[PDB]
């Protein structure tokens, strides 16, 4: 299986490559003066079963480039395409809200079931988009990794969801760091903050409202050091320095979104998956 | 029929409902603050066809808008939708020209062929790309619109085609301004500019080097005035600049794409190809 | 005078030499790969007196552009250099209004009034912005090219303001249509639009709310036809879907800011205040 | 002294606050639909003298907002203000190279020498452009750490520069590393790469030719295990898969740039600096 390089995944695909001992194959991405998309699959293909790694950051560059190389690829004898979009882009709801609206995820869900043969993300904020494709749709989940970098820098720590949607992270995350777990229904169902250190894990961080309120109250109720990790680190415009603010003594992220926190890897979970 | 409105073909779209008397339908877009697009049909939808009109400047913005809104109109009983492209992407080459590449438009049109069951764009670069597509694949002619805007303001003009390859566009031009045509072969392979006007036409002016190019040389001809059209004015960068020093008497393009000098319409042009 | 095109304004300024009766100084504009901005006045400059033409639709990029052709100028003789920026970004306020924000317009007055010797502008929002500014700042206005180009197009129409911040513009148009001017304070604050064509003028129209509630209201009390213009067509997203669904038979702008309508020239206001 | 975050360091600027042992403030960022922007010192500023962070990568934004933070500080009492630009942009040239061309430096420090009252930056890639400043123009050096960082994994490496104008980088970090030193002059100058690790540093890696080139060769030449730094991971498009492609081992650069391998930080660089 050879390792196709996006143009927004360049080093996650490298560090998979290595992973799985093989050639990373070179591709050749550029704009035309137009800003079109120019790729090409330089090294030859003598393998029929390519993974194509890229990953959505930039939305519908990422999509028009995706298709651009399954074609590449198929003009050249791959028989079987594994795309692997570490943050998947328009799958964040599972339905409409409004009349006259569209299922994003849908529309999508149906070109990519007619041009690749598999598709792997990490942590979906929807489990259930898979309904809409006609292809393998694996997850993979990265928040065992996240507990793992923090597990080293907390001191008995309470691992807290923002709100319920995000309980099963802060389980998750819980058992590899044998401690307690709940979630802000504002405040903790549960627990109680008081003199202790917190684990806020989600699967995103956006705007950081959420998890810069989160912050403050915990602050208010006697938190003491508090790391905020999530998966994918959207951070718009000034959220990190939101939650900085807010007191945080540290934000993390993984590699799925590129950000100034992403200190994590989803290499290997990404590897477990092929 | 009722029309829908790309982000991309606002006024055209409105133009365009104008002439066939219909009610034009209300479409919110905007934008996420990740920057990914939402679409929503607000008016109430009876008809069960539907025209969307969306040229692609932004290229892969346009390709998506349009992949969200077919989803959005057969989720509310749209039986039949016919895209209008007026200006197409991806679409500039027939084939690959090296091993390893794409040809973009045949991806495309697999996609195109699946969303919607009629494309319509305005001059293809390339008329062949129709051989991609398992869906009608209509193109009208903007050009006797552009010859129809200068034959008021050239005096017995000579239609050049910038080269060969469009040389129909010269020549079409030429019969509705009963003038002579001809081509650059560098200089006219027939005809002679000295002491003349100049009506160079082509479908597309990018950079403006072939463009620029052709208007120092006549000029060096002894060419009088000179005026430089084509369907759809890219104009990247500095090319408006580059043609009037070079010493056009004025550019003038259409409204299939975007410019300082989309003075044209192709509104009707799209009507009758409805 | 030599006029120096800025990367945005290319065609204004080509319409301004050309009324200036003045060859076009060709500039040179492109991005490093970087993404870094080019400039190159390529034509050698004996006059010691330029005019650069830039409006500023994308902000930052004008503003800079501008600084490193003052520089490029200067660098090579010109005494003079006069700043011409049909839509001026960041001028919007007169002051803070909340601690800690910024004046963005003093803070660029004083770069322009150290980089240029006159600084000219087209309808600015707020006339008392030139309290910043120590060096000239000229404001032309295009109200009158707008009513020019409706009194055409309108039946006995009553101008309006869409509120009484723009009441002169009104009055301007109105003076040039021999019409009655008034303005919504929601409805006019006088006169009334039944079986009336109304004029709605204003200097920008961003969103379009402000705008499509107007026309939606007046189509209430039985307005006919309806246009609106403006001088700066920022008209984002939507927008235009916005106004032609409430129901406007036309939207008009002019060329100070690059839109779908921009309709309007604003050359000739320009070289009269050269 | 405050620390003011520029939206393109929040990360960094955190970091140099904690190094500092002070308070990070609060600073508002955002867009206008315009897509103009907007800053807001939220925090009470009673101190009088403030550090912004903020580095170039999106040269013409970092510089606008650097100008309305500027004037929000002064707005507000503070009497010195520091500017970090960690990586500085339209820095490169110290001179013209053509007639009609800008000195773009020369142009920005004349801003600059007016809005703050010093100017630090790391590695700089031409020294003389202090010379156009009228305020303290320091720079830093984070070579040590890049240094620093592949001791723990290069066997007894060959220090080389990509070429002889990067020779100082690789002397400095050959001093850290006790290892001996070279420059590709195509080859290395004097050492021969036969059999042994490599470590190619260089100041920036815009395109990777010049890296992939070295790389490529020094492979053939027998190179062993090879990892190539930069401080400023610039990594245009392809450059990461170029690279990887040619067989380097791993790529590293520091946080002045956001790129996937930005691994190492220059905040204690700049805490020293301060």
């Amino acid at each position: 299986m050879i390792v196709v390089s996006g143009s927004q995944s360049q080093n996650l695909a490298f560090k998979v490559a290595k992973l799985l001992n093989t050639k990373l194959t070179r591709v050749e991405y550029k704009r035309f003066p137009d800003n079109e998309i120019y790729v090409r699959i330089v090294d030859e293909i003598n393998d029929d079963e390519a993974v194509i790694i890229n990953t959505q950051k930039n939305q519908n560059d990422a999509i028009v480039e995706t298709i651009l190389l399954c074609d590449a690829l198929r003009d050249e004898g791959v028989k079987k395409i594994t795309l692997v979009a570490p943050y998947l882009a328009y799958a964040r709801q599972d339905k409409k809200f409004n009349p006259g609206e569209a299922i994003s995820i849908r529309a999508l869900a149906k070109i990519y079931s007619n041009i690749v043969d598999k598709l792997i993300t990490i942590n979906p904020h929807e489990t259930h988009i898979k309904d809409f494709f006609t292809i393998p749709f694996i997850y993979g989940d990265a928040v065992p990794k996240l507990a793992e970098y923090v597990k080293d820098k907390l001191n008995d720590p309470i691992v807290l969801a923002p709100d319920k949607g995000a309980l099963e992270f802060a389980k998750t995350a819980s058992k590899i760091l044998n401690a307690e777990y709940d979630y802000l229904e504002i405040a903790p169902k549960t627990l109680d903050a008081k003199d202790r250190d917190v684990f806020i894990v989600d699967d995103i961080i956006s705007t950081g409202g959420t998890m810069a309120t989160a912050v403050k109250l915990l602050k208010e109720q006697g938190a003491k050091k508090i790391i905020a990790a999530c998966v994918h680190p959207v951070l718009i415009g000034d959220a990190l320095n939101k939650l900085y603010s807010a007191g945080v003594e540290e934000v993390v992220g993984t590699d799925t979104y590129l950000s100034e926190v992403s200190k994590v890897s989803v290499a290997e979970v990404i590897v477990d998956l092929l």
